[PDB]
């Protein structure tokens, strides 16, 4: 039992606002590990974003992410410029697709 099964290196200079959120959230004690669980993501996003208004030009970025058991209630949410947020979320999902639900992935912001 290590805290994680494999590791993702997030490319902060490619997606600087989303990388700063993930880094600030991990530095504040939010989990650095994503226990992937895709089926519950819509439920978790309802819980993480409850009561947080939308903002024109920005997306509500979550860390931990909705596709992680660690997401949902208590997640960090930041307004992130939409091009940055959406590019980052697509990058992350693309890189995590090789891992089945239940895999624990440590995120390191590079």
């Amino acid at each position: 039992a290590a805290r994680y099964d494999d590791i993702l290196y997030f490319p902060a200079s490619r997606y600087p606002e989303t990388g700063a959120h993930i880094s600030d959230a991990i530095k504040a004690g939010h989990s650095d590990v994503c226990t992937i669980e895709r089926s519950g993501a819509d439920k978790r996003r309802q819980e993480s974003l409850k009561g947080i208004p939308t903002k024109p030009g920005f997306d509500r970025d979550e860390w931990p992410m909705a596709m992680c058991e660690e997401g949902g209630k208590g997640a960090s949410v930041r307004y992130v410029s939409s091009s940055d947020q959406r590019g980052a979320g697509s990058w992350v999902g693309n890189r995590l697709s090789g891992f089945a639900d239940g895999t624990r992935i440590l995120f390191i912001v590079q």
